[PDB]
């Protein structure tokens, strides 16, 4: 009504880390949030993901964008900061404060071998919606595309440009599932607990654990 803060949640990830599952679970819990899926945008689209992000922050209704793209390379993060900063004046007045929250999907201590074993097996066993591999016809192609994102992966580094522009980093886990607890569900809980602590005015009421579980079950059983 006088000073509003908006949030862009930015993954740092590779294919199969669970971005879509985590973000769908969060959107099930918080319907007012906007999940913008790079998978669903034509590469020949007039409005690209950065444009749709700013449009989805214009109304007083709209506070949060889940920016669903890998951003494995540092240049992909730089693109977000520079484009949103250049264009936000077309959409937002000067009373709107924008915060960028990194969602780090790949732990610093994770080897490339473990990253591959977890994510590749997820994708071949359960499928993925990344535009170029959603079909699974040439399995060799799925491998080649996934290897591209890993070859380009540059870990988050908030000590220098561009990642120093993040206002906050949420560090996720990436694990084989253990004790019947899916890694992505653990990460949904990490995000929720982290926001309650660091941005209390965002989550007005923390959801019940059974609601979190149910919203995650819904995301998990979604098979397009
Ligand atoms: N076993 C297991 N599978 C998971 C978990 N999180 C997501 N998945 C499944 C759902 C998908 O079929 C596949 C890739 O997940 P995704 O959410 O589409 O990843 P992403 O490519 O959007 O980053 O892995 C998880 O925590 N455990």
């Amino acid at each position: 009504l006088s000073t509003t803060t908006k949030y862009i949640f930015v993954p740092i990830a590779t294919i199969g880390c669970g971005k879509t599952t985590v973000f769908n679970t969060l959107n099930n819990l918080f319907p007012q949030w906007t999940h913008i899926q790079n998978n669903n945008i034509s590469k020949k689209a007039k409005l690209k993901i950065c444009d749709l992000t700013l449009l989805a922050l214009e109304d007083d209704d709209q506070s949060v964008v889940l920016f669903d793209r890998n951003n494995s390379a540092s240049r992909e993060r730089r693109q977000i900061f520079t484009t949103i900063d250049q264009k936000r004046d077309e959409h937002l007045d000067d009373t709107v404060d924008l915060k960028y929250i990194a969602i780090n999907f790949i732990p610093e201590d994770l080897s490339e071998e473990e990253l591959w074993d977890i994510t590749y097996n997820r994708v071949i066993q359960r499928g993925d919606n990344h535009q170029s591999i959603k079909s699974q016809l040439d399995e060799n192609l799925v491998e080649s595309v996934m290897k591209g994102f890993i070859q380009r992966y540059q870990p988050i580094n908030t000590s220098r440009s561009p990642d120093d522009q993040f206002d906050h980093v949420i560090h996720l886990k990436l694990s084989k599932d253990e004790n019947s607890l899916k890694s992505s569900l653990e990460n949904v809980r990490i995000i929720i607990d982290d926001l309650v602590q660091n941005f209390p005015d965002l989550i007005k009421e923390k959801p019940a654990d059974e609601l979190i579980n149910e919203c995650f079950q819904k995301a998990l059983d979604y098979k397009p």
